[PDB]
């Protein structure tokens, strides 16, 4: 029940980058035959890597190219690249492009560089849509949610959920997939940085009950206990990671013309709490009533 | 229905400060004659201001006392003056109180001070209870919720709700009232601040109802549109004693060997805000919707 055009469809995607999340999405695609699969990867030429690149490609189903040229083939490609690449890698494809196909950016970068990468396509004939990955791509595989932006971004989430993927539309300007990605995760870590400042205070006041009493009284739709329960784990288990995403949303908000101090302090509380909390005996199960008196002492 | 001790009590109060918080508490309490009342003020002794401040006095049916003195028979003394007084007060009254009488400090500073207060009294006989005045005084007068803390917080709130006071006991350290009152506006302030930073970002990128769409995925029990309303207008509206009320948090926070990097950032974006919104042609009443293309284009 998705749409005919797209299903009646010469359908050709090409990778560039065939590493974990790649190779999970082109798994869940592979099976299906649900489209002509194709990677380009620079280890598919590395005598070290070849071998076991390619023998990988084949038992996912999807062709190894030689060359970035290879991709003058795909309606779709998909650029999953270390970050660094990003903008690299736009101008290797742009020649290489046909003016029907449509280059989705997924790169874990802000809309800047996604600005400059759709920059680069823009010299050649392809078009680009921003896309922005939502989740870690392992456990939902080509089901991963991803945010899409641009021109043709309804007329890409369409094609390639029919398909099968999980892709929504979220504007028609390159740059608001990142944009809503990041400043997402604003409100988010924002909350955690809170709930770690107030309650840690707190507790080195004596008053932590009381406090969250108190923010249950004022915000009563939500259990605020299960809540610093839920985030404090995340602040003691992915602390590190979740400080770097918070680390690109200021970035991400300063290249609006914004002041960030929100988004600075929270980065700078999460990874000020992560690192308290390391080597303490601590465990993800242990709740708010555990961390928060480790939290106190050692912040 | 309160304590039958000190319903059949012998109970005098004295203020040190005759001002309008001072004045509508004594004045639900006199037409009682709920205790024998009595008021200091250096205003008492100004020829200018002398004659009214003590018809005013008699309106409300408290007694003028001419010197800090005059406290030696009060079993309860209230002290309402200038913040920058609190110490100075503190240290005139710390002679004259019985050693049955308690002191209790409402006066609007962090516990550091609190704890100066508390070291003036103990110079002398009386016992010191600090307390936090939790609402403004006028719309509540003598039910104006007060939080309360030291030996004697208990003992001093059944005594004062026995009168048809509203105080709480929250601790028996004094300092933990005005550290709780501190801390709670770090939670309430602190997600007004990541409501403005996260929606005039959002709006400058133009997501902005699909990012309230995702904080209301993410904290399902409140409806977060109706939360940005609320207070991006006590922003708008109250903008800038919210900023005073967020730098003696922080300063509450440093004062217990805390870094107060979200204090501090949510007390700058509240006045940031604040500043924008004024003088463009906005309302109360105008919502989100109606604030934050300002506070977008603004900020």
């Amino acid at each position: 029940t998705e749409n005919l055009y797209f299903q009646s469809m010469m359908t050709t995607i090409a990778f560039i980058g065939f590493g974990e999340a790649a190779q999970s999405i082109a798994g869940g695609l592979g099976g299906r035959n649900a489209a002509r699969l194709a990677a380009y990867d620079l280890r598919f030429n590395d005598p070290a890597a070849s071998g076991a690149l390619r023998a990988r490609a084949a038992e996912l189903g999807v062709e190894p190219l030689d060359d970035v040229a290879g991709i003058a083939c795909a309606d779709v490609v998909l650029s999953l690249v270390v970050g660094a690449a990003t903008k690299a890698v736009a101008a290797s494809a742009a020649p290489h492009l046909s003016d029907e196909a449509v280059f989705i950016d997924l790169n874990s970068v802000g809309p800047d560089t996604k600005a400059l990468a759709a920059g680069a396509i823009a010299t050649g004939k392809g078009s680009f849509v921003e896309g922005a990955v939502m989740a870690r791509v392992p456990p939902y595989a080509e089901k991963v949610p991803i945010l899409v932006a641009g021109r043709r971004a309804v007329e890409v989430a369409e094609r390639l959920n029919a398909l099968g993927m999980n892709l929504e539309a979220v504007g028609e300007t390159p740059g608001q997939a990142s944009s809503l990605k990041m400043i997402r995760s604003v409100m988010i870590k924002g909350v955690e940085a809170l709930l770690i400042e107030a309650l840690s205070s707190a507790e080195r006041a004596g008053v932590t009950e009381r406090i969250l009493d108190s923010v249950q009284e004022t915000f009563p739709g939500l259990d605020w206990r299960d809540v610093a329960d839920y985030y404090l784990s995340r602040t003691f288990e992915h602390g590190a990671r979740r400080v770097t995403e918070m680390t690109e949303a200021a970035e991400t908000i300063e290249s609006f013309g914004l002041n960030a101090p929100m988004s600075r302090a929270a980065c700078e509380t999460i990874a000020a709490a992560h690192a308290a909390m390391k080597d303490q005996g601590l465990s993800v199960n242990d709740g708010y009533r555990g961390f928060v008196p480790v939290l106190a002492r050692r912040l």
